[PDB]
C-alpha cells in the first residue's frame, strides 16, 4: 500500500499522519527527520599558504661573468650584477676588485608549518540532500538513511521509501569556497594559474608536498651596496596573511536556515527548508481488518481553552462510545493543528482528554477517531509568552489565521457597500421602466 | 609598446601582423597556436565494474532454527528455508531430518580481474582554456604557455602576453561523463547511492580496494530442491555489461570542432573555435626608429594570376624604388589576403616576387612595404582542384565574395527599378503642378 506525504523538512519537529486502506482500520504513520546533510560536489583546485621565501647562497665569478639560467620552481628569480669586492671574514673574497661579477637567487616554496596552517580553494556546485528519517507505522519504528531526490530508493526489511525531490534548491556555498582548519569562507579566489601578488592565491599547488608549485609574489632584486656579502631583496607582502586579517567571518555565522556546517566532507547539516515528497509501500502486515479494531458509534469533542502557539497549549476532550475495548489511533486532518497523542485506548463509553497545538486565531479543525470525523469548533486566544525556545509545529497561513469575529466584521462592512449597489442598480432599473412605461 | 589581435583559435595557422609604431619603423610580428588544451574539473563519483557474486558456504542448523543477521556487505542477501536434509558423501550431513533449518547467503564484490577493466564515473564543470603560443617578432622567437582568460599572463624574459576570454565558451563533454580505458563517453550515470539492476553503475564504489562497496543487482534466493547440498539463486545480467555491449562510439570519434580527447587528466587537445584576443606587451628594444631601416619612395604593384583557392593560389609583383639596402618587412592590410612571406631584402631600385592567397573571387586588397601602403586589383578564377588535404587560411567575409560582374548586373538591375519610380514621382509631381496652376 502506496502512500504519499509531504513532509517539511525541518529536524527534530515529527509529522503525523494517518493512513486509511479502504477495507481495514486505519493505521499511524509519524515521520521524523532526525537528521539531514547536504553535501556539494566538490573538486579541489588548489591549495596555499605563507610563503617560504627561499635564497639559494650567492654565487660570485671572481675575475669572469655569469650568466643566469631558467628554471621551473615556483617564481624563479635571479639577476646578474657586476663588481662587489665581498668581505666574508678575512677582510677580502676576491682580487679583481673590477670584473667581480656577482648572480643573485630567490623563489618561495611552501613554509614548514604550512601543513596543517594552509588554506585549500575549492569550486562546488549543485548539492545533492541526503535524509536519516525515523518511520514508526503501527507498533513497528524503523529508521533509515535514503537520498531525497525521487528514484534512489530505502528499505528496512519491510519498509520500502522513496523521497524525493526537495521541493526548493538551496545550497548555502557559493560557486567557489575556501576552508581553513575548517572554517568555511564564500570567498572569490584566482584561478588556477591567475594569481595576483599581495592577494590570496599568490602562491598555488595541488598538493602540499608536490614539487611543481607556481609562485608568484613580486620579487625584485636589488644591487649589493654594502662591502660585505649578502643580498638586497624586497617582496611583495604575504597575500595569505592579508586573507586571514581580512577574512570575515565564516560561513558557519553565516549560512542562512540555521544549517550547521561541517568539513571532511564539506556539508551543512539539519538544513531546515521546504518540503520533501515521501511515497512510503506500508507492508500488508501491519494493517487489520476493520472487524477487529473497534469502531466507534459516535463522537463529540468538547474544546477546553486554548492559545495558538508553537507549544501544546491547547486541549480538548472527546466523549466516545464503542463496541470493544482497543487501542483506536487519533488524527487531526487539518493543517494548521497537531496532536501531541496519535494512539490511545479506548473502551466500550468514555471520555478522553487530549492535548494538541495549533496556530490560527479560533480552532475549526476536524478530528479523526479511527476514521470517524467530529469538527472541533473553538476560540483560542493569543499566548502569554513573547519568546520560545521551541520550534513552531505548524505553518502560519492566511485562509484561516483570521479571527472570526474579524472576518465577520469585515465581511459586514465589505458586503454593505454590494448591498447598496445592488438596491442603487435596483432602482436605477425601476426609474427607467417607469419612464419607459409613462412616456 | 602594447599591441592587441584577435587571434583565431586554429593551432599551426601562423597568423601575421605588423606592429606599426608612429615614430619607429614597423615590426613584423607572427603568432601561431602550437598546442591547445581545454580541460574540464572532475571529480571521481564512483567506480563500477563486472561483480562477481560470491555465495558463502551455507550453513545448516541439524533440525534447530537459524535466523538471517544483517550485514554491510554490497546487496546482501540472506534467506531462511525448512526441511533440506542435505546430501554430500555418505548421504546424511543432519539427524532429525525434518525442520532441519537452512540458511541461504549471497552477497557481491569486485571481480579480481576489475584492476584494469573498469568505469570511472565523472561529473564535467565548466572548462578553462590553455593555449601554447609560438611568437616571432622582427628576429627574436619565444615559446610559451598561457591561460586563456583575460587576467593570467605570459612571461618570456622580456614578453607580456594576456591571452582571452574565448569568443564563444564550447565544451565537448555533458554534464556526466565515462572513462574505460582512455575511451570516453558522454554518457549520463545514475547518481550515488541510485543503484538500478541491469543497468551501468548497479555496482558502486569510491575506489577498487574501497570496502564500502554499495550494490543492487536484484538477486533473489530460491529454495532448494536436490538431495545434494547447493544453494541456488539468480540475479541480473550485469549492466556494465550491457552498457559495454550498447556503449555507442566514443567521445574521440565524435567530439565536434575536430579534437583529440586524452584522459590522465581528461581533456581535449588542439580543437578550434573561435577566436583569442591576446595582448603583447612587445619590449621598445626590439623596435628600431624609420631612420635605420630603409624607406622607400614609390612601390607599384602588378598582379599576376591568382586563384582563391585554400593555398598560396596567387602571385603579384612589387616593383619598389628605395634609398638603401635592408631587410624590409612585408603585409596584406585585408582580411581576405595573406601572405607566404612576411619579410624580405630590398635593394634600392628593383623588383620582388611574392605569393598570396586568398578567398573571394575578386582580390581588391592592399599590400604594404616598409609601413607604405599599395592597392591591388585583380580577378581570381576558381580553383581547378576540388579538394585539399590543408585547412583555409582566411574566411569567406559577409559579401565580399561576390564579383565585378556581380556587382555591376545587380547594381544595374536594382537602379532601373530605383530610377523609374523616381522618374515615375516625378512626372505625378509635375502633372499635378501642371493642372493646379491649370485648374
Amino acid at each position: 500500500f502506496e502512500h504519499a506525504t509531504t513532509v517539511p523538512n525541518v529536524p527534530g519537529i515529527p509529522y503525523k499522519a494517518l493512513v486509511e486502506r479502504a477495507g481495514y482500520a486505519p493505521l499511524n504513520l509519524e515521520i521524523t527527520v532526525v537528521s539531514s546533510e547536504l553535501t556539494p560536489s566538490t573538486n579541489k583546485e588548489y591549495v596555499t599558504c605563507r610563503f617560504h621565501t627561499v635564497i639559494p647562497s650567492p654565487q660570485v665569478k671572481c675575475c669572469g661573468s655569469l650568466e643566469c639560467k631558467a628554471s621551473s620552481k615556483a617564481d624563479y628569480t635571479c639577476r646578474v650584477f657586476g663588481g662587489v669586492y665581498p668581505f666574508m671574514w678575512g677582510g677580502a673574497q676576491c682580487f679583481c676588485d673590477s670584473e667581480n661579477t656577482q648572480l643573485s637567487e630567490a623563489y618561495v616554496e611552501f613554509a614548514p608549518d604550512c601543513t596543517i596552517d594552509h588554506a585549500v580553494a575549492l569550486k562546488v556546485h549543485t548539492a545533492a540532500l541526503k535524509v536519516g528519517l525515523r518511520i514508526v507505522y503501527g507498533n513497528t519504528t524503523a529508521h533509515l538513511d535514503t537520498f531525497v531526490n525521487g528514484v534512489t530508493p530505502g528499505s528496512s526489511r519491510d519498509l520500502k521509501v522513496i523521497a524525493g525531490p526537495i521541493s526548493a534548491a538551496f545550497s548555502p556555498f557559493d560557486h567557489k569556497v575556501v576552508i581553513r582548519k575548517g572554517l568555511v569562507y564564500n570567498y572569490d579566489f584566482p584561478e588556477y594559474g591567475a594569481m595576483k601578488p599581495g592577494a590570496f592565491g599568490d602562491i598555488q599547488a595541488s598538493s602540499l608536498d608536490a614539487t611543481d608549485i607556481v609562485a608568484r609574489t613580486d620579487i625584485r632584486l636589488l644591487k649589493p651596496s654594502v662591502k660585505n656579502i649578502h643580498v638586497p631583496y624586497t617582496q611583495a607582502v604575504s597575500g595569505y596573511e592579508m586573507w586571514k586579517n581580512n577574512s570575515g567571518r565564516p560561513l558557519q555565522e553565516t549560512a542562512p536556515f540555521g544549517c550547521k556546517i561541517e568539513v571532511e566532507p564539506l556539508r551543512a547539516s539539519n538544513c531546515a527548508y521546504g518540503h520533501i515528497p515521501i511515497s512510503i509501500d506500508i507492508p500488508d502486515a501491519a494493517f487489520v481488518r476493520s472487524s477487529e479494531s473497534p469502531t466507534i458509534l459516535e463522537v463529540s469533542c468538547t474544546v477546553a481553552d486554548c492559545i495558538y502557539s508553537a507549544d501544546f497549549g491547547g486541549s480538548l476532550t472527546l466523549q466516545y462510545k464503542a463496541d470493544r475495548e482497543g487501542h483506536c489511533p487519533v488524527h487531526s486532518h487539518s493543517t494548521t493543528a497537531v496532536l501531541k497523542e496519535a494512539t490511545t485506548h479506548v473502551t466500550a463509553v468514555g471520555s478522553i482528554t487530549l492535548h494538541f497545538s495549533t496556530s490560527s486565531p479560533q480552532a475549526n479543525f476536524i478530528v479523526s477517531l479511527c476514521g470517524k470525523k467530529t469538527t472541533c469548533n473553538a476560540e483560542c486566544k493569543p499566548p502569554a509568552d513573547h519568546i520560545i525556545g521551541e520550534p513552531h509545529k505548524v505553518d502560519q497561513e492566511f485562509q484561516a489565521a483570521v479571527s472570526k469575529t474579524s472576518w465577520n466584521w469585515l465581511l459586514a462592512l465589505f458586503g454593505g457597500a454590494s448591498s447598496l449597489i445592488v438596491v442603487g442598480l435596483i432602482v436605477l432599473v425601476c426609474s427607467s421602466m417607469l419612464i419607459n412605461t409613462r412616456r
